[PDB]
RNA sequence: AAAA
RNA sequence: AAAA
């Protein structure tokens, strides 16, 4: 799929020029529709600095007041149906108005509001637009949009397009080229950081130092978190460090992270006050870094929920995650790990021997010395740690027992293993 | 150590106004004199166009233009002298003249003059104002600036703040906050590219077909690149999958690149036709990433080179390398495979034994089963696959060999085994990619 | 997406030779696993007879035990868990059983089976072995193939490989060369059948001529179907003539036809008659052409549901439709047709004229007496005939009328217009 | 006028059996007896394999092998001889005889042997018996057949039926009923597909390549085809896009394409080396697309030949010619655009006005606006473009012009027109393929 | 500093 | 007539 993002500041106060791109041209006030008429994009997003708002009746009137003009405005050159406009939490004093709060507020919002269009599915072509945003909101945009892609890239092919037009100047320009200021085959980053310390999810900006701690207690999300923190941590630490296993068994509960995000985000929009006599927007609550950390941690659930198979989890299932899931060394380490436990299978195959619920120790075959968990052996050997795993083969008449043994052999971390790994990979993570 | 660096547009044009900014008050044109006052930055690095430019004589009567025209402005202002003036080139036809180019050029410029000015030894903490910059050269400044960092990452803790002021209002201004809008701990990103086709390091924006392809084939550049390639390329990829010996043997010769980056930095910077009479510059040549990734090669040599050492390699050396290179699970199988390594050396050293130039098949003692150097054994295995390394003990008199052997147990890749990894890595590095 | 398509007879009797394919050699009973070793197929057909099934409880376990003998000798060979398995309904009187029933059974089953398996959105490359086939059921399946894959190129591109080993000859055969017979860009071919009489879907083959007539009216098929026909027709016409607004208008519901075709296939599995004691199946219905056609226009729909917009239609998007849709001189008369409507509604708008719910004729200036709707130009004119189409100019305050026409300028069928259309292309598609 | 074909493999190995058909029933070996008593075909065509053969001294003694042991067939079975057997290039290495060549040689001969024997004039009702057949000769002569039966649908009735037996099981089967497996109104398809490169009609199997290149240069067709290539396409274009005075003018030389095809086959089987000692049959040449094309191109010739006529051609001419070769939206466009010219050629003869050798664009009454011949305007108006059209009204004292204007109005391209159209109709054909 |  |  094909996606078009462009940062836009005042659309009204832009003068009608002719723009050349792609060998083609166009003349109007905005760049967007010979962009359109080029990328024949699949879905294009339109980023605001909500501070254009002129009628302060309430926060919504705002955000009514920025969407109705943008649609009059995307009327005004045929911008298409194909359309979402994420109109941000900008900052400052102005002629019609005054906003204010934290300037990272954007960075979140405009991230969460990201997280919920890129398509999660498939390939993605992405097309940035510099031309025309305010330099902070086109930066944090420009930052948001980069961070979910190098997500994205963990399980598809993402290329990175971003352009900005010649300079306008109002007295010489005849017309303007569309410059390609950037073309990138986007490289597979995942989620890399856990999740921090309960004070760092929502923050007071100007709100009293003692309603805070009354609202941050009335909050479900962060207690709900008290208790996870640490199996998604395990569940990051996963994709990280290549542990396919505990890919699986930690993979996290979509519908419940949802839930997190989406009380955290209309908490943070139920402290905006507005004054409407003096024109005066106030955002009480700051997005917190955990807030930015929640909506990866999501987008990186959606990107590879694809590969949760159905139990149990056999050498085979796990072979085919971890082509999926992994590069480089890390991939062949994977490979090699899951060799051994599949090679020792197919010996004990031909001897009629199944075992069932014995641990990966007793089935390798270790001599009775170490039996401490280590962070060295489960980082080191794919989180598949003798002393941690289970094995079983469900008993059958083999033929071809190199090619049965993959799909006969099951691995699950014991009940105590799992809360040792869980423990290790987690503290793995905040070393990073 | 801490670093400031501004992206500028237009400064002549800027209105007089107060800024705050960290409990400090400030009035002026400009947001550095306050930056610099609370950050105190041991150095400062001013980022704008060439396209303020007046003068066109010359390309170096356009330069010293504009350095002129900055240094008189940071006296008007409160600002120091321990600053960094990068000329970016920009393009667009303006009032007082035009610039014609690449617009990735800025990009590959800024790249280029930052990696020789950001520090190859020890932490950095990076300031960067957006506050007065054009959208273009911000975004490919922010970009060139952290794709530089995420390299520093690899050996030193790396800070990363961005400033930007509330918007600047004709005659509704009283004072600009100066807003953090960006904190980050910058996580390690070693070069992940291999070195590209060599239609990629420069390219003939507005030049004649057979005139570009006479300057190509003059390039030491393109000749010297064509045969070291791989050798290159199986360096980038020792840090990317962790491969501690690999690292040490194919270290790059920084002298070599040094040459490749001022030749092609010549070769385009001579190419660039400033028409006096009709105040018109055309960059005739346009950098290709080749040239980028390059210039992130040279500094990720530069940002490592603290950890070489000659010819002799213990597995004492390839620990301590491991440590500083690598991290998360890449760092615990490195350690792991040495670990058996040094083992098999301490069980030989008890028995009184010590073997030279012995495959490490046939020092780990391995069946006759598979001597085919696969991709999966040498990426497994850190880069020490049995079939391609050469295990030397140096004999000495045992007495606590659990903690000796590492000092006297030496690895290297046989010539043939060299070669075979060299292929493995390069191809590895181009199917990641 | 490349496609592995196999005609499979008795797969137990063939004797253990070694194959040459592409460059490449393998030793065993079939040509599967080397055809996927040279083709890396994503996804593996196989077609067989049913007349193989020896144990006759029921249908259930005749499918049971041919699907049970197919994934052991799959097994056995190495074929993969990448394969989905036609059972084909084949007829005679064999070793272990008797089959009874129409031999044009095997046709509509296969059809039906392959409508659901070829993908319906993306490029094919489609590779079709001939090699161990029984004759009728290879033949069979050959057709069934290229029809869907000639409805599938209206939309993309379908290449076509047909192979067959070199005769094996049990005495002397040392290597079976695997001989490329046939290599074809597949012609776009739209449905170009009408749907028959309400006889024509399924049809009596033992089944005493009232005790059928019973089970017909009972079916809500045939009785939704006896309303749709027409509207249906016009739509299956509207692809084979080049009318792209009545392409858009008459679009079929497609879960209203995925129902015909369900109903339509367990009556006709309903009426399968299993003797286990005479070890006899009879097949008591036969599927007729009616169903074929409803297969055929599902998958269309299914290829084609992608361009489906949401009214009303601009002139731009059936420019759009139709570069799609249409090919050779047919698309040249529709952007011809789109091309003088168009250029009427430029200088209706440089006047500052937007009528709306206006007549065709009126709106491109006709003199009386020809309001009476021909074939002749209903089909001439793209099916935008002066007296059965109403144009509607969206006001807007025009900059470039040559552009922005194209987007306010919308056409649909008066509802009167509408029905003599439908009635004009379902008889055009009747004489064919 | 019914024709009967039918797929054989090795006849001399068929067991016998009871055979029901069309209510009848006949016992002996083969089908074909009781086929011929049902059907009761005008002509019977039997397709078999080359692999049959068992005397090697030549490829004429094979043929003639062959042939001797079905006519003989023919008689122990109460079969006719009013019959054509076609014995195809088969491969395969038997107990027998070896056969060596492109497996696609047999659909080509087929195709060939086919365009020769299927009837050019009146209705066709076409059966085929896939009981007997090689699975590979069998799905060949049935693409082969439906591929033909497709252009000779344009211009009469082809309807379609396939029949197979009941599978024979060596002592389950009692009487083997004779399944109707396709009953089909074949639907009209012209020839869609353009002339190919020059390396695509005949290609070397097992020629050295320097005395393959002597024999290619040797070929009178290839350097007569070069020539008439486009022309050819033109015409090929006209039947598929509908436009009826381009399918007249470009109308091709049958006698030229009769002699393209048997060059072509004459070379082809004059490069099957045939050894008499070792019993190996090897086909040197292998037919390619390009020689399927032409078989097909004059297959099409042969079918639509009824309809040319002297270089006059009239309104009331296009109008017939149009109704015979057209169908569904295409004809319409072509009557509403012969309609136009018509209706105008009646307003000219009721003045007494009657132009000769007069431009179409001046003749409808056109600007100066656009004179350029787009593709668009030629393919959209039946190929009757304003720009390359030439009416000529023949003079005749009117006295109902509505009914006369027809044979009276003639169109004719232009010398600059028919090559502006041929380049446009020939480019349109191999956009399309 | 809401196309230097 | 279940790789003539």
């Amino acid at each position: 799929m094909k996606l078009l993002v462009v940062s836009w500041g005042d659309f009204e106060r832009w003068k009608e020029t002719k723009y050349r791109f792609g060998g083609e041209t166009s003349v109007g006030p905005s760049t967007l529709p010979i962009l359109q008429k080029v990328i024949k994009p699949d879905w294009t997003v339109i980023v605001l600095s909500d501070t254009i708002g002129k009628d302060f009746s309430s926060v919504e009137t705002l955000r009514e007041d920025v969407r109705n003009r943008v649609m009059d405005f995307l009327d005004r050159i045929g911008a298409g149906r194909e359309v979402d406009v994420i109109i941000a939490p900008g900052i400052g004093e102005f002629t019609h108005g005054s906003f204010r709060g934290s300037a990272m507020d954007a960075y979140y919002y405009v991230l969460h509001a990201l997280s919920e269009i890129i398509p999660t599915k498939g390939d993605l072509e992405v097309h940035f637009d510099s031309t025309h945003g305010l330099n902070y909101v086109t930066l944090l945009t420009y930052r948001a949009l980069k961070d979910l892609l190098g997500i994205a890239a963990v399980m598809n092919t993402v290329t990175f397009y971003a352009y900005n037009s010649d300079p306008f100047v109002p007295k010489i320009t005849k017309e303007l080229n569309i410059n390609t200021i950037e073309t990138t085959m986007v490289k597979p980053t995942p989620l890399s950081e856990p999740l921090p310390g309960f004070d760092e999810y929502l923050c007071p900006y100007s709100m009293e130092r003692a309603e805070f701690v009354r609202l941050k207690g009335s909050l479900n999300t962060l207690k709900n978190l008290r208790k996870e923190k640490k199996k998604l941590e395990a569940w990051i630490g996963s994709l990280l460090f290549g542990l396919p296993l505990l890919f699986l068994e930690e993979f996290p509960d979509i519908g419940r992270l949802e839930s997190y995000i989406e009380e955290l985000a209309e908490t943070w929009g139920g402290a905006i006050a507005v004054n409407a006599e003096e024109k005066a927007v106030t955002r009480r609550l700051a997005f917190g870094s955990g807030f930015g950390t929640l909506v990866k941690l999501l987008f990186q659930a959606r990107i590879t929920r694809g590969l949760l198979v159905e139990e149990p989890y056999s050498i085979e299932k796990l072979y085919s995650v971890s082509d999926r899931l992994f590069r480089g060394s890390t991939l062949q380490r994977v490979r090699v790990e899951l060799g051994k436990i599949e090679d020792k299978a197919i010996k004990y195959a031909r001897k009629g021997a199944f075992p069932r619920d014995i641990p990966l120790r007793d089935f390798l075959g270790f001599d009775a010395a170490n039996r401490e968990v280590s962070p060295r052996n489960v980082l080191a050997h794919a989180g598949l740690e003798a002393n941690v795993v289970e094995v079983s083969m469900e008993a059958w008449e083999p033929k071809r027992p190199e090619e049965e043994a993959g799909r006969h052999t099951h691995l699950k971390y014991t009940p105590v293993g799992l809360k040792k790994v869980e423990d290790i990979v987690s503290r793995a993570l905040k070393e990073s």
